């Protein structure tokens, strides 16, 4: 019943011993691609979301019974590619001289001192972080070296690039290594469920697991959340924020509504079901309304909360899988050879199982739960005295900014990639806790000691030698030039 191409992945992944649970998941998205639809979200095929509970008008707090059972994942498995990142993005120095994996730690640590003292913590790792992040921690976390490979870290999968013209796996005899990849960090649930850590942490006592992106070091366990999936036995909870215009990269919540008849006596109900649109699942066409912030103005923050019993109860009923939607991402085997073979990278993004759960829902959480750094632009808010580091280690916005992100526009001809941030930073990092707007044109090198308040554009129009801003300067709602 399969096609050639496709018995051709499974003979390529069951000689490689990929596991089973990761070439059953592969192939149902193989065949997927294969029919003709390649999971695309148009307008049409959904609604924008209205009402939704906050998190700010909670204030039950669950018990420590509860608590003890809740597992912490970072993932940890990507590249940082998009700002001349080869490794871990986590290895990046955040603040203070400490990278994003120090403060990881130290969440922990802190949470095992003051709140649970057996907390449980996992990393979710690639082929491509593994052994960066184990010589890091060996080093300088011994008491996570010393249980990394039996507890913390969760291998993700690697599977085949398949070539566009015929769905076959590619050959790259130069480097036969980049004709795999990891399927986007959607590929947790099969991960857990196909080591036996997913079944291993529910034989354990284990009932909850809130996971969090690797760059975000504002998201942390919240007893109310807890107590509110509790007592509303929600199985699947994504954290939302309000979508600001600094918020390009991810993916935002929206709806469809299924009409069920639901017994006899009782009328049909209208429902309610949450869906998860990516950037790369939006038609180009339509893009206009994805990054529409008001039309769809709840983002997902990737903080998502998955009660594990019913994670695994689904994922056994259905195959040994979760089905979610595959990604279609287009590439060439070799990224820095536009002229190697042409391929799809089948992946998927693990905030779209909120389409998985009857019994699933989303939450408006404040700013201080989402400081991300998807550029360097975000990088730069992040190290400035805009952010501040709480007793419990997490980045949060300094009291002054009011829950605000000051708004950091950097040119990116000059200041996407790390090197050329670095240039803009040499002499400092200015202080950014009173600016609401900072624009960056052209070639420019700061200062040492700056200050800047309100919306400030700092502009060259030449861009052949670089405006280095005087020491001490501070700048007030201005233009600078030359
Ligand atoms: O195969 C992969 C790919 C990524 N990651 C990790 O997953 C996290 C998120 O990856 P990133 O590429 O930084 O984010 P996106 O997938 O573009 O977007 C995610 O995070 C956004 C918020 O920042 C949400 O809006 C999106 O819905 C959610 O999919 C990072 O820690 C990556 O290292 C993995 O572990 N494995």
């Amino acid at each position: 019943s399969l096609s050639a191409a496709a018995q051709a992945c499974v003979k390529k992944m069951r000689d490689a011993k990929v596991n089973e649970a990761c070439i059953r998941t592969f192939i149902a998205q193989h065949v997927m691609v294969s029919k003709g639809e390649t999971y695309s979200i148009p307008d049409s095929a959904i609604m924008p979301v209205d009402s939704l509970d906050a998190l700010d008008s909670l204030t039950i707090e669950c018990d420590n019974a509860v608590l003890q059972s809740t597992v912490v994942l970072k993932l940890n498995g990507g590249l940082g590619t998009g700002m001349g990142l080869c490794d871990a993005k986590t290895l990046l120095e955040v603040k203070d001289g400490k990278t994003f994996l120090d403060f990881t730690a130290l969440q922990v640590q802190y949470l095992r001192q003051h709140c649970s003292e057996h907390l449980r913590f996992m990393l979710m790792d690639s082929f491509n972080t593994s052994a960066s992040t184990k010589s890091f921690l060996k080093a300088r976390y011994p008491w996570l070296y010393q249980v990394f490979d039996s507890e913390v870290e969760l291998m993700q999968n690697q599977v085949p690039k398949i070539l566009q013209d015929t769905l076959e796996p590619a050959a790259w005899a130069e480097n036969p290594a980049y004709e795999w990849a990891p399927p986007g960090h959607g590929d947790i649930y099969t991960a857990l469920y196909g080591s036996g850590k997913l079944q291993e942490l529910v034989e354990q006592g284990y009932r909850y697991m809130f996971v969090s992106n690797g760059d975000n070091l504002g998201a942390t366990i919240d007893k109310r959340v807890l107590a509110y999936m509790e007592k509303e036995k929600i199985d699947f909870l994504m954290e939302v924020c309000r979508r600001t215009e600094s918020d390009k990269k991810g993916g935002h919540l929206a709806r469809q509504t299924v009409y069920v008849k639901g017994k006899d006596g009782q009328p049909d109900a209208e429902k309610r079901v949450l869906l998860l649109r990516e950037s790369a699942q939006c038609p180009k066409a339509d893009m206009e309304s994805f990054q529409d912030i008001n039309k769809y103005s709840f983002f997902n923050t990737n903080n998502l909360w998955i009660r594990l019993p019913v994670l695994l109860e689904t994922m056994q009923e259905h195959g040994g899988t979760l089905p979610l939607p595959v990604i279609r991402n287009e590439k060439t085997v070799d990224s820095s050879n536009s002229a190697s073979p042409k391929v799809y990278q089948l992946e998927t993004a693990m905030g779209a199982a909120i389409a998985m759960f009857e019994s699933a829902s989303a939450i408006v959480v404040p700013r201080s739960r989402f400081a991300p750094v998807k550029t360097c632009a975000d990088l730069l808010a992040l190290r400035s005295d805009a952010y501040v580091v709480t007793d419990d280690f997490r980045l949060v916005l300094d009291d002054r900014c009011h829950g605000h992100p000051p708004v950091v526009d950097l040119d990116s001809a000059h200041y996407k990639m790390m090197n050329g941030f670095e240039k803009l930073v040499q002499h400092g990092v200015p202080s950014l806790v009173e600016c609401k707007r900072v624009t960056v044109k052209g070639l420019v090198q700061f200062g040492a000691g700056n200050v800047l308040t309100g919306t400030v554009t700092i502009e060259n129009t030449d861009s052949a030698s670089a405006f280095v801003i005087p020491d001490g300067a501070k700048l007030n709602d201005t233009t600078a030039s030359p």
